[PDB]
């Protein structure tokens, strides 16, 4: 009955009451002020090694929907970029807004995109996702902006499944989806140390925010908003918006690759 969300009484501005780390030193998302971005020769190109990724199911968790990957072996991994070691892909999900002018979590010189994709990975040094989530070098999330414009056929494959998982707790089988199909052609990125953008808001995420967006149509964006926060039987609560706004940078440094 009490959890958290994006509504009038359970929203981001209140999360600190239940999760005090909400007001911590390394919270996400942030605005990326491009004039302030630092060039670090230590940064490498990203290595997203997704050829053998095994998608399992798509699930409505009552705050967004996740496409879940098999993370029992090194099947889809992220390495290099700002990272040391190997990070296994566990899931991806999206955030979006109630109209096309808003919905991304990260912003770029205060600009908001319509949505943002998060590919979530964990450091195999820690044995499991949960253990990794509690360490500063434990997680790496790749964020990809969705910019309104042309319809995205790879995204349409995801959106065609949402009618199966309209309500909280529903899941559907979702095999053979290549998470690489949702990446831009150029993998230039910004990086900074931050947090999970939902409860439990843990400060364990090396953020990797791609500079180049992928496309989405306005029509496609309507489809995100047909999901429900609630479980079947309960009063309907449309998943109109599920983004946390920019949080204070607090003298963290955003680095850019290749500049
Ligand atoms: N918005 S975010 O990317 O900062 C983010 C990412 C993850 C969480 C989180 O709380 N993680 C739970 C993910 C999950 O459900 N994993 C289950 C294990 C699994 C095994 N196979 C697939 N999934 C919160 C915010
Ligand atoms: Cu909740
Ligand atoms: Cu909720
Ligand atoms: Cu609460
Ligand atoms: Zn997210």
């Amino acid at each position: 009955s009490h959890h958290w969300g994006y509504g009038k009484h359970n929203g981001p501005e209140h999360w600190h009451k239940d999760f005090p780390i909400a007001n911590g030193e390394r919270q996400s998302p942030v605005d990326i002020d491009t004039k302030a971005v630092v060039q670090d020769p230590a940064l490498k190109p990203l290595a997203l090694v997704y050829g053998e990724a095994t998608s399992r199911r798509m699930v409505n968790n009552g705050h967004s929907f996740n496409v879940e990957y098999d993370d029992s072996q090194d099947k889809a991994v992220l390495k290099d970029g700002p990272l040391t070691g190997t990070y296994r892909l566990v899931q991806f999900h999206f955030h979006w807004g109630s109209s096309d002018d808003q919905g991304s979590e990260h912003t770029v010189d205060r600009k908001k995109y319509a949505a943002e994709l998060h590919l979530v990975h964990w450091n195999t040094k820690y044995g499991d996702f949960g253990t990794a989530a509690q360490q500063p070098d434990g997680l790496a999330v790749v964020g990809v902006f969705l910019k309104v414009g042309d319809a995205n056929p790879a995204l349409q494959k995801v959106l065609d499944a949402l009618d199966s998982i309209k309500t909280k707790g529903k899941s559907t089988d979702f095999p053979n989806f290549d998470p690489g199909s949702l990446l831009p052609n150029v993998l230039d990125y910004w990086t900074y140390p931050g947090s999970l953008t939902t409860p439990p808001l843990l400060e364990s995420v090396t953020w990797i925010v791609l500079k180049e967006p992928i496309s989405v149509s306005s029509q496609q964006m309507l489809k995100f908003r047909t999901l429900n926060f609630n479980a079947e039987g309960e009063p309907e609560l449309l998943m109109l918006a599920n983004w946390r706004p920019a949080q204070p940078l607090k003298n963290r440094q955003v680095r850019g690759f290749p500049k």
